[PDB]
């Protein structure tokens, strides 16, 4: 079988040699009881650059001492990219959402050999699952593989927003002091208001880490969560989003989105929002109009934005979020950490032992079994 | 009365007219119980900047209508600076540790007036505490002002530097895109051990704040936590810093912080490799070059703090610019919500010695 696999870029001085540390902190559960990745064995160290090209998940060996070819490449956009030239024949596909290989119609009714269509992370929106569903391929990804990472993420932004961490870094770094600067936009994060739009994995994960820092918890899902767990973390419940915007001093906006409407936040909506307010968004680039959100901050009416996801992606390089005040903005990353990927690459093969072999793929793996959902 | 207040200077733009947000959060009480400073008014809106020279802690009217001078500057060095000038006939000093007006027992020796020194923050290590004693002045701070701040500051960077933010964004800002450069040094926080030096309000802030990334917690003290508290946090407790060092992925400096280069060469050899450092206590507890050096050779995985040596650091200061640091200036508990507590405390403080009554006993370090 061909496996063609999609990744991003080696880094600028080359594929690391060395790495800052030697080994990663022991986990055995997810919160709630799903157990890590239980592959039968790994060829690589955890800790590795996996994601990227030179990386290859940690597969090649497995995959070429079992009969196997491995097409690793990060070309991936249009008809005539690597990508869609090798998929007339490839077997299964892997990408990751951060380097995301699409799987449209289009393209599925090219490759006449697909039967596995695998996530080396978390999201299949660039999968065209009615494709999967008639053409009986099986879509899996690596559940809750990286939730933890994006949560970590999203409470170090709303605390670097907050506290104006940023700006008070590159003060230090060009050579200055000026407290009164670097504070006449610095707060105290304890006993803000603080609210959700999803109480997933991510958002339950987020919650509870913003707990302590004793803050007022909001959120609003689609559908509730147990009083039991409401109680535990003190929560106040919102049946739509816009009951919760108003009374919020900082908004996380994280998958899984249950309207995904594009521009859900723009110069309308945005009027609900307290002045002065804060907003952290890594579920879409898509989610918050790319020129309302720089109005805000330019104007004011939001005191800091930050995120990992942008629209278009990759961002072009004037992208206005990347210069606008008061912007704490990576690029789209927060759920690879060199951590991360030591699980995703994991899963992967587990789905790949599984897959060749015979086995059961995970229930909570699978998105599209046998031509129908799961 | 003649009130000598030292405060640091206006933003470069000059003193701000508007700010980004109309209010603070309520809050009623520290951990622990102890209210927020009690004064019989406040002069100013909570979240203006009150400790810039053109803030004045929101005290000028109050001490003028009472009959009283009062002379705010932010020349505090050198025997010629206003500050030097102006002690000769002061009643009462007041200056924050971000910006502190040192009292010398030589300068207290020229002061023939005065009788209360003031910390419009924590700390009196600018204040020489036995010159105060021999002469009867009172010493005062505004005690758990800016603890919670310092706290969430810690946190902050800790986050900051395991997952590589500063460098992410930096490649966000330079119109670059660069995954693999970004996250080639991130990790997750999640089942780390983390330790601190000290678990007194900051230290004890920092930890339950860690506890539900789900990290695994140490601590060494002069003395232990209560078998309570050790319990709440899952902690691990350690006799000595040095016995504490080789299992930590994450090391906390905090005060009440051998205190003197107590990180250095020989030092850092207990530690792990990639672990990271954040030293918000002091800047001389940690040498300025090992700790460089550190960073550049791979046994340092990161180091962030908000305090220096010398202090203002000058601007070739190493630490402005090795690798893998997460400075700032000395800021930590001087955002606009500490402010607006120390400037309430201080003001408290200030009624209570002019009309006699007892000040807090929380607040007294010298009576």
């Amino acid at each position: 079988a061909k496996v063609l696999c999609v990744l991003y870029d080696d880094p600028v001085d080359g594929y690391p040699k060395t790495y800052a540390r030697d080994d990663l902190p022991k986990i055995d559960h997810y919160p709630g009881g799903q157990t890590l990745p239980t592959p039968k064995a790994i060829d690589f160290t955890p800790g590795q650059l996996l994601g990227s090209v030179s990386g290859e998940l940690g597969l090649r060996k497995y995959l070429e001492s079992n009969g196997h070819t491995l097409v690793v490449t990060s070309d991936k956009d249009g008809p005539d990219s690597v990508f869609e030239r090798e998929l007339v024949d490839a077997d299964v596909v892997i990408s990751q959402p951060f380097w995301p290989a699409y799987l449209t119609p289009e393209r599925i009714a090219k490759a006449k050999n697909l039967k596995l269509a695998l996530t080396a992370g978390i999201g299949s929106d660039h999968v065209d699952l009615q494709s999967a569903i008639d053409r009986n391929v099986t879509v899996a990804e690596v559940t809750y593989c990286n939730s933890i990472s994006v949560a970590e993420h999203v409470v170090m932004m709303i605390l670097s927003l907050v506290r104006n961490y940023l700006p008070s870094h590159e003060w230090a770094r060009k050579g200055g002091w000026n407290i009164a600067d670097c504070v006449s936009h610095a707060y105290d994060l304890e006993a803000m208001h603080v609210g959700t739009i999803a109480a997933g994995r991510i958002g339950l994960a987020v919650l509870r880490r913003l707990a302590p820092f004793d803050v007022h918890l909001h959120y609003t899902d689609r559908h509730r969560l147990p009083e039991s767990v409401e109680k535990e973390l003190n929560l106040t419940w919102h049946a739509t989003r816009e009951d919760m915007y108003p009374v919020c001093d900082v908004v996380t906006l994280n998958i899984p989105l249950h309207s995904p409407t594009e521009h859900m936040i723009n110069d309308e909506t945005l009027k609900l929002f307290k002045r002065g307010a804060y907003i952290v968004n890594t579920a879409r680039g898509k989610l918050c109009d790319r020129d309302a959100v720089a109005r805000a901050l330019e104007s004011g009416r939001l005191a800091g934005y930050a995120g990992d996801v942008w629209f278009p992606q990759p961002a072009p390089k004037d992208h206005p979020w990347r210069t606008m005040p008061y912007n704490g903005m990576t690029p789209h990353i927060s759920g690879t950490t060199l951590t991360a990927q030591a699980r995703y690459a994991a899963g992967t093969r587990e789905i790949l032992e599984c897959f060749f072999e015979g086995r059961p793929i995970r229930d909570e793996y699978l998105i599209v079994q046998g031509g129908a959902l799961a």
